[PDB]
């Protein structure tokens, strides 16, 4: 589990969205495993606006933050999980690392801010849903 709180927005994995997230929906994209809902209180996370390929991510299943190199956001084929069949997921970045289903929502961050959240795992890899292209998260 885990979310990003920026301005009046809450960013979560689409497969973990709650009733309140759907009732206050701003934007969602199944192919990216992302959903954004509106919040009453202002959040304090900053979204990275960069092309970094190194950062640190939180892995709840090991209670550890790991420094990683991660790939550029792309259409990546992902094996079947408990929450999606085998398919291409878009705007996904991979790193070598541990990722179990409950690790979804863990933040990946670089010197500029939040890069994305854990979305996929298995085969010794961890995949992160990028949010750096969602410029509208910074305003309105
Ligand atoms: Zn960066």
């Amino acid at each position: 589990s885990g979310a990003i709180y920026v301005g009046n927005y809450r960013v979560v994995n689409r497969h973990l969205a709650t009733h309140n997230d759907w009732a206050n929906l701003v934007w969602e994209d199944s192919s990216r495993d992302l959903l954004v809902s509106s919040t009453t209180a202002q959040g304090c996370d900053t979204i990275a606006r960069c092309d970094c390929q190194t950062g640190v991510y939180y892995c709840s299943s090991r209670r550890k933050h790991y420094p990683v190199s991660f790939s550029k956001p792309s259409l990546i084929f992902v094996e079947a999980s408990e929450y999606y069949p085998a398919r291409y997921q878009s705007h996904l970045m991979l790193a070598v690392g541990h990722s179990e289903p409950g690790d979804c929502g863990g933040i990946l961050r670089c010197q500029h801010g939040v890069v994305g959240i854990v979305s996929t795992g298995g085969n010794g890899l961890v995949g992160f849903a990028d949010v750096r292209d969602l410029l509208w998260l910074d305003e309105e």
